[PDB]
């Protein structure tokens, strides 16, 4: 382990590897010394600007919210000793075997298990959207995978309950996002697993675009630029829409001579999700019931979640800017609660 990493933990705690290292959150294993349980712990330094406060916050009320089978576990958050030093959040939470994002670039999956693998983010998508919940940051390296496959979603820091900013990586994010200012919508989930279950197929990331352009020139090079009024509706800016006419006229792509290997009732499913308008992408309930997925889908077992009232993240509407002292003190009250 890097010397350069540095934890203030319970002396019960002996680092072992480092699994993430990242500009907001590093995540290491670790063995609780008095069970012999190891365990994995999220190190995060929250207050040099509000947004990394913000994400932290988010993150911690979602992990200590929900209880699915599809959704990373918290088992605690260490306690701070004084609200003056107060300067990491440490969460400890079970620890899991990889991502999807390594299994991907690691492993000539099966369709069994790809089945299984959209089949649980799906699962775990659908409890968040009927909770009114949107992840917005979806993607292979944020679903956490067991031997036994079991997968589990996290990093819900950039979370929003539908009613400068942490954004998602460009390469899973839906088009309308990078065309205007999008109301936040679970289609924008949809259009993320989409992206998950193209690289389950092709193996690497299906849309790599350089830059904002690039990856909208990626995107209808697949599923076709929308060109008649009726397709550009959905999108609000007028100069979005005089954009997308600039670009050039793109059919489908045919995905059945794309993927000739691939289960054609996946394709089926993946061109469901991959729309460009976001009303027309099918649900995240109605593709847990899609014929690819008839092997796992258990109507009987798929949580439809509870209602959150926006006031749950009540910090996110605002007027009069929170101070970081502010957002300290929520972060704070929400570790004791
Ligand atoms: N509970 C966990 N068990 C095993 N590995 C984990 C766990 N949580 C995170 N990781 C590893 O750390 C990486 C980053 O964690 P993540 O929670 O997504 O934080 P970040 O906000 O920095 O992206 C993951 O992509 C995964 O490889
Ligand atoms: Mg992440």
């Amino acid at each position: 382990m890097p010397k350069r990493i540095v934890y203030n933990i319970s002396s019960d705690f002996q680092l072992k590897s480092l699994l993430g290292e990242g500009a907001y959150g590093v995540v290491c294993s670790a063995t609780h010394k008095p069970t012999g349980e190891i365990v994995a712990i999220k190190k995060i330094e929250p207050f040099d600007k509000p947004l990394f406060a913000l994400r932290t916050l988010r993150e911690i009320k979602i992990l200590k919210h929900f209880k699915h089978e599809n959704i990373i576990t918290i088992f605690n958050i260490q306690r701070p000793d004084s609200f003056e030093n107060f300067n990491e959040v440490y969460i400890i939470q079970e620890l899991m075997q990889t991502d999807l994002h390594r299994v991907i670039s690691t492993q000539m999956l099966s369709d069994d298990h790809i089945q299984y693998f959209i089949y649980q983010t799906l699962r775990a998508v659908k409890v968040l959207h009927g909770s009114n919940v949107i992840h917005r940051d979806l993607k292979p390296s944020n679903l956490l995978i067991n031997s036994n496959c079991d997968l589990k979603v996290c990093d819900f820091g950039l979370a929003r309950i539908i009613d400068t900013e942490y954004v998602a990586t460009r390469w899973y994010r839906a088009p309308e996002v990078m065309l205007t200012s999008a109301k936040y919508s679970r289609a924008m989930d949809v259009w993320s697993c989409g992206c998950i279950l193209a690289e389950l197929f092709l193996r690497r990331p299906i849309f790599p675009g350089r830059d904002y352009r690039h990856q909208l020139l990626l995107i209808f090079g697949i599923i076709g630029t929308p060109h008649s009024d009726n397709d550009l509706r959905c999108i609000e800016s007028p100069r979005a829409r005089e954009y997308i006419k600039s670009l050039p006229m793109y059919p489908a792509a045919p995905l059945e001579k794309m993927f000739p290997r691939v289960n054609p009732k996946g394709i089926d499913l993946l061109q469901r999700m991959l729309v460009f308008d976001p009303a027309k992408r099918i649900t995240a309930k109605e593709a847990l019931e899609h014929p690819y997925l008839q092997t796992y889908h258990d109507p009987n077992d798929e949580p439809e979640g509870e209602p959150i009232p926006p006031s749950f993240f009540e910090f996110d509407h605002y007027k009069e800017a929170l101070t970081t002292k502010d957002l300290k003190k929520l972060i704070w009250n929400e570790i004791f609660s």
